[PDB]
C-alpha cells in the first residue's frame, strides 16, 4: 500500500491499520520507514527475537516511545527512572525489588475481591439501564482494584484515574489539555505517593506500598525515585491497559454474537476467552527499542543507534502462528498472544496474571448474570499512537 507513518495517532483513528500490518508481515516484514525513521517488525517471530534480547535491542538507550522525541533529551531523562527504560542490570534490580506482590500465589489471593467488586459494579449498572460501559464497568473495576491493591482508600480512586487519563492522553484533546499536564500530574502524584509511602513506613499494612516500602534484595531497597516512578507505573499500567482489554472484549462480543451466547452458557470457557479478548484487543499496540550494535534481523541490517518498534497488535495477527487470524474465537488453543510482549523478554508485564484475573471475573460476572447488553451508540477511541483504546461506549442493559 501506502508507506503509512505508523508513530502519527491519526493512523490510528480510524481503528488498527491491520491491512498496513498484513501487507508488511508478507512483504516487508522488518521494513525500513524514511521520514531518522525507523524499523516496523511486525512478524511474531521477529517480536519474540527483539523482544529476549536486551543486549543489541536497549530499551535505555533511546526509552520506549515510538515517536522521536529526540531533540527534547530532557523528556528521555525524565522518564529514565521509568523501569520500562532500563535495561539489565539496574533492570533486573529493580525488577526483583518490586515482583514480590505479583506472583501467582499473591495474586490468586484476590480473586474473591475482585469477584465481590465485579458483582456490584455490574449491579450497579444494571439497575442504571442506560449507561457508558468504560466508565461505570470497563474503568471502574480496574481502578477500584489498583487502589485497594496499592493502599490507596476508595474515596480517593478518581484522582488515580485522572491523573493516569493525563499521563498517557497527550495525544487525545479530551484526556490532556497542555503539554505539561503529564509532568505536573506526574508532581501531584508524586506528593501523593510520598505521603501514603510515610504512612506505611510508620504503619504497615496489607498492601503494595507497604510492601515496596519494606522491601530488600541483595543489600538494596527502594529509593524515593524508584519508589515514586514504581507507584505511578502501577497506577498508570492498572488504568490504561484492562479497562481498554474489557471495552474491546464486550465490544467483539457484541459485534460476534455467538460467541457471547456460548460464553453466557458455559461460563467455564473465560480463561481461553480472555486470552482471544487479548490478542484481539492488543491493549499495548507497540514499544520501541534502539539498537545498541550492528545486527541483522529478518535478513535486513539494522545499525547502532537505530530506532525499533515492535508491533504487538501485528504479531498476534501472524498467519504463520494463528489460523484464521481474524476469526474471533474464544476457544482459540494455544494462543501465544503477545499482548504482554515478547516471551522471554525481561520486561514481560509484571501485571500479567492480576490483569487475566481481572478481565476473567469481570466477563464471568457480566455473563452469569444475563442482561441483555446492547450497544446504543459508536465507541469512542482514543487518540494514540500506543494504546488502542476506547473512552466511552454507551449501552443499555436488559
Ligand atoms: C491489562 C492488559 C495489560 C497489557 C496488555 C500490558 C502490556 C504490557 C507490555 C506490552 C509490557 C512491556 C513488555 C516488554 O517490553 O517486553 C508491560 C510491562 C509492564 N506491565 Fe503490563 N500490561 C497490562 C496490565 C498491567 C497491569 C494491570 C499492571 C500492574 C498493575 C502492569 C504492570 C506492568 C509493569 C510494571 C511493566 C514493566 C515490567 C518491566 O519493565 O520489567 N501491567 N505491560
Ligand atoms: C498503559 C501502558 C502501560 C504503562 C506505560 C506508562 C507508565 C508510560 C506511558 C506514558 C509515560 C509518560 C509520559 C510523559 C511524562 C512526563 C514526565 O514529566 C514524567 C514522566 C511521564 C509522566 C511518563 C510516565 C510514564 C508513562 C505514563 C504499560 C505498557 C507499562
Amino acid at each position: 500500500p501506502t508507506d503509512i507513518d505508523l508513530t502519527d495517532p491519526d493512523v490510528y483513528n480510524r481503528g488498527v491499520p491491520h491491512e498496513q500490518f498484513a501487507w508488511l508481515r508478507r512483504n516487508e516484514p522488518v521494513y525500513w520507514h524514511p521520514e531518522e525513521g525507523y524499523w516496523a517488525v511486525t512478524r511474531h517471530a521477529d517480536v519474540v527475537a527483539v523482544s529476549r534480547d536486551p543486549e543489541i535491542f536497549s530499551s535505555q538507550q533511546g526509552g520506549t516511545m515510538i515517536q522521536d522525541a529526540d531533540a527534547a533529551p530532557e523528556e528521555l531523562e525524565k522518564q529514565r527512572m521509568m523501569m520500562l527504560n532500563m535495561d539489565p542490570p539496574q533492570h533486573t534490580r529493580l525488577r526483583k525489588l518490586v515482583s514480590k506482590g505479583f506472583t501467582p500465589r499473591m495474586i490468586a489471593k484476590l480473586e474473591d475481591k475482585i469477584r465481590e467488586r465485579a458483582k456490584q459494579i455490574v449491579d450497579e449498572a444494571i439497575e442504571k439501564g442506560e449507561c457508558d460501559f468504560v466508565a461505570d464497568i470497563a474503568a471502574e473495576l480496574p481502578l477500584q482494584v489498583i487502589a485497594e491493591l496499592i493502599g490507596v482508600p476508595q474515596e480517593d480512586r478518581q484522582r488515580l484515574f485522572d491523573w493516569s487519563n493525563r499521563m498517557i492522553g497527550y495525544d487525545d484533546p479530551e484526556y490532556h489539555s497542555s503539554e505539561a499536564d503529564g509532568e505536573q500530574a506526574a508532581a501531584e502524584m508524586f506528593a501523593y505517593a510520598q505521603e501514603l509511602a510515610a504512612e506505611r513506613r510508620k504503619n504497615p499494612r496489607d498492601d503494595i506500598v507497604t510492601a515496596l516500602v519494606q522491601a530488600e534484595v541483595d543489600g538494596q531497597k527502594l529509593s524515593d525515585l524508584e519508589f515514586n516512578m514504581f507507584f505511578l507505573l502501577l497506577v498508570v499500567a492498572g488504568n490504561e491497559t484492562t479497562r481498554n482489554a474489557i471495552s474491546h472484549g464486550m465490544l467483539a462480543l457484541l459485534e460476534h454474537p455467538d460467541q457471547w451466547e456460548r460464553l453466557r452458557a458455559d461460563p467455564s470457557l473465560a480463561p481461553t476467552a480472555v486470552d482471544e479478548i487479548l490478542r484481539w484487543a492488543s491493549p499495548v499496540m507497540s514499544f520501541r527499542r534502539t539498537a545498541t550494535r550492528d545486527t541483522e534481523l529478518g535478513g535486513q541490517q539494522i545499525k547502532a543507534g537505530d530506532k525499533v518498534v515492535m508491533f504487538y497488535a501485528s504479531a498476534n495477527r501472524d498467519e504463520e502462528v494463528f489460523d484464521d487470524p481474524y476469526t474471533f474465537d474464544i476457544t482459540r488453543s494455544p494462543n501465544p498472544h503477545l499482548a504482554f510482549g515478547g516471551g522471554g523478554g525481561p520486561h514481560y508485564c509484571l501485571g500479567a496474571n492480576l490483569a487475566r484475573l481481572e478481565i476473567r471475573v469481570m466477563f464471568e460476572e457480566l455473563a452469569e448474570r444475563m442482561p441483555d447488553i446492547e450497544l446504543t451508540g459508536p465507541p469512542e477511541r482514543l487518540r494514540s499512537n500506543f494504546i488502542n483504546g476506547i473512552k466511552h461506549m454507551p449501552v443499555r442493559f436488559t
